[PDB]
């Protein structure tokens, strides 16, 4: 089958960044969202430069909009997790100066 | 504040389950098995995830009556952290009309 | 970019079916959904056997759940339309007898 | 009854627009241009669609201030048929952190 998800919440901590043996960047963070009618924490993952952009521009307590797919993996005493497709900061209660980086294809 | 809605397409892995609450409310439980297709390289179709869902009210019974193990369903809902344990609070569920057909009933008789 | 959508509503008319010169089946119908806090009509499209399944099993006034992508096309005096990924009938106010068809790969 | 929510990723095509209502409410208007990728055959990336969106309240101004033509945004919302004409009633919007970076402000000063 398939599964996509969109989440709006606040960062719990700041995006922790780490690089892979291959060189590929992997940001990491967890979005906490409390619906109105609670408390749900979703840990997300991002790759490639978008990983570095996140770690570089976001901080704990930031309101974000996330679209991605679900994922699970085993831990030792399976938990759901989110594969980020694209992430941005909400302008619902904030503003932001945006600086794109040019080089379209790659 | 920020919410979290989700749409899932997968299979049931078992017949639903009618868990009547102590208060007297119907609740159907099932888990949607979904393994996505990943157009890469040429594995091109793998990484199965199992999502535990909880449908409430009237639909808890329509689901327990209509759906069965191996069923391809389309689920709409939200992720709740109540109850490890994040589950899908199903808002709408329906037998996918892909690969299958169905005869629909209604609201008002028998 | 990209865009996915999920709709829950009722059929306005019955799925109209038609075949293509290539032989590919194309069902067609439009879902009317009125949110609670209105009246929005979305015309959908489906292909392959799922098209025939729809026309064969659904009827006007039926509550359905639809996931797909948006699409637009010009008409003469552009309108948004939905490319159905998968459609099923809601069990929120109904029940259904399901008869899968076997032949997994194709 | 049945609702309809949607998530869009695309570009703005122009700077937003502050359309203050007669009542006195802020409203920002823009249209998200989105052309999806379609892994088929080997066109493998085409069919551009343009979605007109309307963001309201406080965010109408934060958007008009923060975003500009050519911007890659992530939009969350619902399709409304008010005003041909189906538009996106934006609930949340944000500059996509893919291909770009951003400096976030907040709620309470200056």
């Amino acid at each position: 089958g398939d599964t996509t998800i969109t989440i709006v919440g606040n960062l719990t901590a700041d995006p922790e960044l780490r690089f892979t043996p291959s060189g590929a960047a992997v940001a990491n963070f967890t979005v906490a969202s409390t619906p109105r009618i609670e408390a749900l924490f979703l840990r997300c993952n991002i790759w490639r430069e978008a990983a570095e952009n996140v770690a570089e521009s976001l901080t704990r307590g930031a309101r974000v909009i996330v679209s991605g797919r679900l994922k699970q993996r085993s831990f030792e005493t399976t938990v759901i997790e989110v594969e980020v497709d694209e992430i941005g900061p909400s302008l619902r209660y904030a503003t932001a100066k945006v600086n794109k980086a040019s080089r379209s294809g790659g």
